[PDB]
């Protein structure tokens, strides 16, 4: 007769918000095994975001649009600041940021959080554009998600691949799921989520010791960024395609990201050649955006589901009674080009929300 | 001191052109090794198509447009006889077929391969189409696959996980590449093929007894079929999304492909309505397709690629010397919606490739 937890959570998915819900979930003491289809060893799979990211720290809304964005982000910039000296995140000195009128700087609203946030003269800036500098902080993105899972290790959480098509799939051993599947909350019965989108990225990774990060959305017929990233390695940027699926290399976006990479930093080349650009792979990742953006609350849901909860329900149309429990789901989904600057504030709010419904439902 | 194998060949790619290609090689006595991202075990993985075929026979072209197709499938039609007593192809008896018109039945080109072949009556038809009537054979394409995988295995042929990105990296001890890669020939560099082109196919996985088979190409706005498969299990179908790649299930295409499949068949469901079908899965594959055709045929390369062989080469753009080497890359890909239907064929057009190959180049 051994004395077993009654903190049990699962948590389905194991990209960056996985990962970091997962976390700050094992250090609150629960229980936690993740279930996914994609696990951080999974460097080059195109079927989940994180292996793709930059990746840095630059807000993209202001805090009217974004106040939840921005708290994230606050906190999660606090977090990298404390993983610098192990080396887990790099500081990016003297960044520069180009957009294509003041607003597009945000109201500037970060400028306490990045250190050395100051305007810069037009004279440094693309023709034409606006442009601010400061210092903020990137991770190595796989390299990050494989940190988040040793730590993940020596709190008691385990991991097994699975790739769930419904629900009362995940419920398996808890009665609480955080739902953090990306463009997966498509397509799984109870879930359904029709607004889940992917904006497609295309970007190449380059070998240079290049360390200077240049943000530029002053042309909006041209996004281009430089992040440097842990390990001597630039990725170059990029596109935003919304709605677009495609996995394959576009040979003309390789052309025209390093022309403007290269326009906008010589230095990510040996000679300031495109011909001098040490190039290491060429990438396409989709990113998990959400119409609405992204979604962060906890809902009841009953088992089994029925054809009246969800279209692509199994088994017979004909649903009911047998035999009938409620859940909690934790829905963590939807954080597209910003997941994981936001990832760390974003699992801690959803702690917040198990705690509650843990409160609440589950003694 | 030992006498060591001279015909050492990589296949790339493990659908069931590439796993097809390299059992035929083996049983003509060379020695495979077969890199892949996706493996017969990956039996749910969106990254390739083979996991979610019919998997029928059902031309789709006449002789003169299609003479390799017909060709490769009137051999497959042959090698599947031989595997319905061991029971890796199952007889679809009174297959019913419909079109728009006489046009969509292709000449009858095929009427000598599958037995009983006649015309159907109107009355027997969905209204204003016509229709024939025939017996002919389908597989479980997942299983199918990991047969084909145990035939490789007892003929020496050996298995790795890799994801190329340039072909210097399949040239990894062999002199000869067969590049089925499906989809991903567009996007390794040496290939390049921007022919390439998936078309999305979002399907019903049904469990019904149902032993029917009915082909129904005969309303434009609503493609449908229903595929029994070893196993208590239909198919319906479906869609041909050119171009589109979008991995995520439509909850409106799950109703478009029920109530039409349920006009074709009411046994498909245990009361003849919707809501008596059982749904086992969901299911979107992309078939890789190519503009211009499969392609089946043998080309001489040079190691290593530079810029000009290709835009995504690896390293700067300055490139040569380096040290050289002329290879065999034997392509076998862009089989669309007919690749289990003409794997049997095309791998033995592959094989004949390689070797004539290896008398002119390779000793
Ligand atoms: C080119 C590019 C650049 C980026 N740069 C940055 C950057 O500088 N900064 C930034 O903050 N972000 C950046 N991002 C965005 C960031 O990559 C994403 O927002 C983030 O990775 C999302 O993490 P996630 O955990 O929500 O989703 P994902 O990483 O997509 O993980 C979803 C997880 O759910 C699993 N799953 C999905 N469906 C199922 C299922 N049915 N059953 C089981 N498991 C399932 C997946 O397999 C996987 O484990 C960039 C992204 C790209 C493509
Ligand atoms: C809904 C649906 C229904 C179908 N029904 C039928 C049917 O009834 N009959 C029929 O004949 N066909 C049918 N098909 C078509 C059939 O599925 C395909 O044509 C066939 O599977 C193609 O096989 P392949 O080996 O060429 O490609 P794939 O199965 O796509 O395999 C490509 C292989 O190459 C690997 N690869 C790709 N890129 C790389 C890389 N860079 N590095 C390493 N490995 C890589 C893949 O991982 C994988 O091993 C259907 C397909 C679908 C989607």
């Amino acid at each position: 007769l051994m004395m077993h937890s009654q903190k049990r959570v699962v948590v389905l998915g194991s990209g960056v918000i996985g990962l970091s819900s997962a976390l700050i979930l094992a250090r609150k003491g629960y229980s936690v095994h993740i279930l996914a289809r994609d696990l951080p060893e999974d460097v080059s799979s195109q079927t989940f975001a994180s292996p793709w990211a930059g990746a840095n720290w630059t807000p993209f809304m202001t805090l009217t649009d974004g106040p939840r964005q921005a708290k994230w982000e606050e906190s999660t910039f606090k977090k990298w600041v404390e993983l610098v000296p192990t080396g887990h995140a790099m500081w990016l000195k003297g960044t520069r940021r180009f957009a294509q009128n003041e607003d597009g700087l945000l109201g500037h609203w970060y400028k306490d959080i990045t250190p050395n946030y100051r305007p810069l003269p037009s004279s440094e800036c693309p023709p034409g554009a606006i442009g601010v500098t400061y210092d903020t902080l990137s991770v190595h993105a796989p390299k990050y998600c494989q940190y988040l899972a040793r730590e993940l290790q020596k709190l008691g959480a385990t991991f097994e691949r699975r790739t769930v098509t419904s629900l009362e799939q995940a419920f398996d051993g808890a009665d609480l799921v955080v739902n953090a599947t990306g463009l997966g909350a498509k397509s799984i019965a109870g879930i359904d989520d029709q607004a889940a989108e992917p904006i497609r990225g295309q970007t190449v990774l380059v070998k240079s010791p290049c360390k200077r990060c240049t943000m530029d959305s002053s042309d909006p017929a041209s996004p281009a960024y430089i992040i440097p990233r842990p390990g001597g390695e630039v990725i170059c940027g990029g596109t935003y395609g919304v709605g677009d699926w495609d996995l394959s290399v576009n040979p003309e976006t390789v052309q025209r990201i390093l022309k403007h990479c290269l326009r906008l930093d010589p230095t990510i080349s040996s000679d300031g050649t495109i011909e001098g650009i040490e190039v290491l792979r060429h990438n396409v990742g989709l990113r998990p955006a959400r119409r609405g953006g992204p979604r962060v609350e906890a809902e009841r849901i009953v088992l089994p589901l029925d054809r009246t909860k969800s279209p692509l329900s199994l088994g017979r149309g004909s649903a009911r009674a047998a035999k009938e429990k409620e859940v909690t789901l934790v829905h963590a989904y939807g954080f597209s080009s910003a997941g994981y600057q936001q990832s760390w504030g974003a699992a801690e709010d959803v702690a917040q929300l198990v705690d509650e419904a843990f409160q609440r439902y589950h003694g």
